[PDB]
């Protein structure tokens, strides 16, 4: 076999705690190379404390082959121990029949491998669930819907901005216009929300400062006078939460906005400044030579977000920025009751303050959501003692890709499957899927305003164990390139709304909260059925879902599902290309 | 090539922080399968935003294979960032010539690569120094010495326990013998340990117990009685201080003594005591069937070490038990100045508790030292956050049975090599390399009494990376088998003492604190130069130190060395089976 190929990290996905007795073990193998896997597995101490004749290894479990990722097989088995402490190993037989032992000590012939030492296995020392990965329940249930709050509507004209543009749908926004969209807009708007079936709104940051996306925060302790004020959010939060929706703030802690009081004392008083040390300047003053945009600069003297010199980066390691920090969050939570916190730029913030906030956050609320910024793997920040979840984009990529071009169906599943097999089983569920936002095109314009296929893509992506979000205006169609256009004033006449996608878009909002968040610990299967043609299964002990997609450039007959939920051919049985079809079916 | 056997896991020991502009990164391919890799990496926001022609990934750069252990081999290269943002690709060539970029999308043809796309690499986002690893400094000159009290000395008859034995070192001790060793006993020999060389000494438990080995505690706050007071110990450490001796004491935080005040509360109060939760009982009152062995019972309705009723395991996610060791902790550093902890057990305390009590003594002591007790795989606890290092057992035991048996060369090295690619290469500098302790057999009884194997053992455990230590009377040759024939009284009498043995432990010690802590930065290599003969090197831009073992069956010739340090053959050039030759020469 491929014993190059064969990994287990103890101590990671691929060996965690599910609860006090419980634990899940993977095992990586390389793709077809291996036929069967065993575990031996039991209490360390078992083996010669018990006066027993009967070892812990001599009773194997058999392990499932779970997923492949084109390159390796991913194999998984939960296992229960009263004891509460695991050594483990594995018995592996490749194609040929040759079966080895793999430990933490190697690779081994059965006969040579020494079963009676604990020390020969792979542990779990003792099962702590204070250091295991939760998940709260709530988010099973929820489909998110994401603001940009500049552009979703303008409730109050008396706080636009100066220099605020007549709200056109049309318009394709410039970096700096400003359209007078508020807080009150959002309160006026929650019926929308509510029909739509939607049960979380994501904000876009909503605290005090000079731009439209208020990204370069001025004043983390005040909402945007031009959005609102402390009492207006209140009655927000409060309102949201009497509908069933919950409500999740935009955390921008990597860096502060250069209008900041801190950032304006350095400016003044150089190292003198109480907030020298807040920041990372390598030459005081902290200079730069502007250029032609105003979101660039070579050589500024201090970090930044990207090379922006109005982001200077912030120095999260300092005890004062720490608490500084800590004390922004509990205060959103504390005094208006938000569920859930989304961390802008999270990879560049370190790990220890990563573990003060999860801690001061479960302290608050033990259901918090934390929800981390990130376009690369995330292992790190999604053990259990950091995020809950990150933004899923590495997978959303990879969704829009298959659909947007030609790849095989083979390769969107081997993606996918490798994504998953990153992450535990629970933090897989937690993810946050979204096919466009503010910092990506939208989803119409990527299709070129195919509806049928953004009908797919967002039906596809809706069957995905993560959480779904819906960007503001995707309900009804709208259209833009890459920031600023994919910031458009919310499309709220009915003349330009595709009602169509609009009615579609609830009722996949239902199948989604009906059905697909209310199966039991369901398992979901990829299976290529044909070239460019993908059955989506989830299922649970009573009812499986199933989801075809026939993105080639033929027909596709199917049999006809006596309990079809959603599809898009007049026909029961045909599809055509880009044609989806969803039903329900008993467990037999 | 082999594509499965390849991977890179981006933020753990194949990417992590050496400095603030400076971090390491390491690729693991297939044994022989993979011909070369280039790294192309430099600043993720460099690719779109620098207004430059020139790319990061134009310049690769190489990456160097370190070591093998069998079935992967390993690769490493040291990259320098001045915006300490980092994003990477591996460039790998197969054996027969082709070429392939990996990276945390995926593998791809170079032409296919989204290069310009900083979201198709791995990442380090941010060298956040405050989440790396460090290596105390002062471990690295350090030789210990292992004291299991209550055998080293009798330095006070006063406060020996009832029936101590006479102080005979042929005897076979039970496990329930006292033969009066103290804290005044070692203070009367520190001369003899100035006098073998050693500059650290770590101490089996001192604190209140019932028994002879002090593991089931009865009172953390105070010495034993029967080894001192607070004022003798205080005496020691500073006596030691001044000879330039560190102390490393016992802590043995996973369970308490049967005996201490916290469990007969529990017997007493049952769920009522202000202790229960201290604990983890299943089923009060707490009870168990006692058995004929005194260290065993089936049936303990609590969870304990082992299966020993008499070492109820600490429930150390609850913050009463959290605060109470941390002052423990906390106490005897400040109070006494001692310079680590040894820590008992520590694979089955979570590592919540670990990081809280990594902060709480670096906090007190920036250079401390933490020590865990663990004897198979320890990755998740030398990331930075909790322990510096573990009981290196996996290690010199791989060691014990190349040396012992009859396995290969190449078996050996391929486990030393494996080990060392588990961890950080600092990590591996702090590892406590003792070829026996108080928990298995003497070296000298393992080497059937053979002192030329004995001495070769001992030789090439202290060429190794981590940091040796001695047990108590290895430098004499004394003999045992397991606890608690391990642990017999220290031969002070001249007529049992290997006085040869001890004359040689003083050069082998010299040769490490003087030699080998001393190169700068170097390398080691492991060559496999024939049937069971290895030539070990450590070098660095100076100078090399080379050793030669001859553990086949026939004698092995080398070139006369012109800087002999250390042999055992009268010959310059003649190695007899199981000889050795240790040598110096300048780097060409
Ligand atoms: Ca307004
Ligand atoms: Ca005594």
């Amino acid at each position: 076999g491929n014993l190059a190929g064969i990994m287990h990290r103890p101590d990671s996905e691929m060996a965690y705690v599910v609860n006090e007795q419980t634990v899940n073990i993977r095992l990586r193998t390389a793709k077809d190379d291996i036929v069967s896997v065993e575990l031996l597995a039991g209490d360390p101490y078992s083996l010669r404390s018990l006066p027993t004749d009967e070892k812990f290894y001599q009773v194997p479990k058999q392990m499932t082959k779970i997923m492949s990722d084109g390159i390796s097989d991913f194999w998984q088995v939960t296992v229960t121990e009263p004891k509460r402490r695991l050594a483990y190993a594995f018995l592996v037989t490749d194609m040929l029949g040759i079966q080895k032992i793999y430990s933490d000590k190697g690779f081994f012939k059965v006969a040579d491998a020494d079963l009676m030492d604990m020390n020969f296995y792979f542990r779990m020392p003792f099962f702590q669930t204070i250091d295991q990965y939760n998940a709260p329940e709530w988010v099973t249930d929820t489909v998110w819907y994401q603001i940009f709050p500049e552009r979703f509507a303008n409730g109050d004209v008396s706080n636009d901005p100066v220099g605020t543009k007549p709200w056109d749908s049309t318009d394709h926004p410039g970096r700096e216009d400003f359209y007078g969209g508020d807080l009150q807009g959002i309160l006026d708007h929650l019926d929308h929300l509510q029909e739509l079936g939607i049960s979380g709104i994501y904000l876009n940051p909503i605290f005090q400062a000079p731009s439209n996306h208020k990204y370069d925060t001025q004043d983390y302790m005040t909402v945007d006078p031009h959005f609102g004020d402390a009492k207006l959010f209140k009655q927000l939060v409060q309102a949201a939460h009497e509908r069933g929706i919950r409500v999740m703030l935009d955390a921008v802690f990597n860096h502060i906005g250069d209008k900041s009081v801190q950032w304006q004392d350095v400016l003044k008083n150089e190292q003198a400044s109480p907030y020298a040390d807040w920041f990372h300047i390598h030459q005081f003053p902290a200079t730069y030579t502007p250029t032609d945009n105003f979101e660039f600069a070579a050589d500024a003297t201090y970090d930044t977000f990207d090379y922006t010199p109005h982001m200077p980066k912030l120095n999260t390691s300092n005890p004062e920025v720490v608490d500084y920090l800590l004390n922004i969050a509990t205060y959103w939570v504390k005094e208006f009751d938000i569920d859930a916190w989304r961390l802008d730029v999270a990879n560049e913030i370190d790990h220890h303050f990563w573990r003060k906030f999860h801690d001061a956050m479960m302290a608050l609320k033990p259901d918090f959501y934390i929800l981390g910024e990130i376009w690369h793997t995330s292992q790190s920040w999604l053990v259990g003692d950091e995020f809950t979840a990150v933004m899923n984009y590495s997978y959303t990529g990879a969704i829009l890709q298959y659909f947007l071009e030609n790849e095989s169906a083979d390769a969107l599943v081997q993606k996918m499957s490798h994504q998953l097999m990153l992450y535990r089983d629970a933090t897989n569920r937690m993810m946050f899927n979204t096919v466009d936002s503010h910092d990506t095109p939208r989803l119409m314009t990527l299709a070129h305003e195919d509806k049928q296929l953004a009908k797919s893509i967002l039906t596809f992506t809706f069957m995905q164990p993560g959480v779904p979000s819906i960007y503001y205006g995707t309900e009804y169609g709208m259209t833009g390139e890459n920031d600023p256009d994919d910031r458009k004033p919310m499309v709220w006449q009915p003349e330009l709304q595709d009602h169509d996608l609009y009615d579609f878009m609830q009722k996949l909002v239902q199948v989604r909260r009906q059905v697909i968040a209310k199966l039991s610990d369901d398992k979901i299967i990829f299976d290529v059925i044909g070239e460019r043609q993908i059955r989506l299964t989830r299922e649970d002990n009573q009812t499986r879902i199933v989801g075809v997609f026939n993105n080639g450039t033929t027909d596709l007959t199917v049999a006809q599902p006596t309990s079809i939920l959603l599809k898009t051919n007049q026909s029961e049985t045909q599809l055509a290309p880009n044609d989806f079809m969803i039903w329900t079916e008993p467990v037999r």
